[PDB]
C-alpha cells in the first residue's frame, strides 16, 4: 500500500469569487489587460489553457488573488470544457 497520489498543476489566477477562481495555464503570465476581460473573452482567448478550481473545500481564500501565480492539488478533473476540479489545497508561487 501507499500513499494517496493527488495530481497538480499551475496556473494564473485570472477570476477569483467565493465559489471558484479561473486559472489561465499559458506558459507566459497574462498581460495585464488581459484581466480586464469578461469571462466569456477569457475562454475565447485562452481556448484550452483554461482550468476552474472548485474553493468549496477550501477553509479560507483570502489571499488567493487575482494576478497570483499558484499551484493547486485535487484528485480528478472533472468531464467538462474547460476542466475543473474541486481543489484541497493550493501554493502561492
Amino acid at each position: 500500500g501507499d500513499e494517496t497520489k493527488m495530481q497538480s498543476l499551475v496556473g494564473y489566477v485570472v477570476l477569483k469569487d467565493n465559489e471558484r477562481a479561473i486559472l489561465i495555464t499559458d506558459t507566459k503570465a497574462p498581460g495585464k489587460e488581459d484581466y480586464n476581460l469578461s469571462e466569456g473573452q477569457l475562454m475565447n482567448k485562452f481556448k484550452n489553457n483554461i482550468v476552474i478550481v472548485g474553493l468549496s473545500e477550501i477553509d479560507n481564500t483570502d489571499d488567493l488573488k487575482r494576478g497570483e501565480k499558484i499551484k493547486v492539488w485535487f484528485h480528478t478533473r472533472k468531464e467538462s470544457n474547460p476542466p475543473s476540479a474541486t481543489i484541497q489545497k493550493y501554493e502561492l508561487l
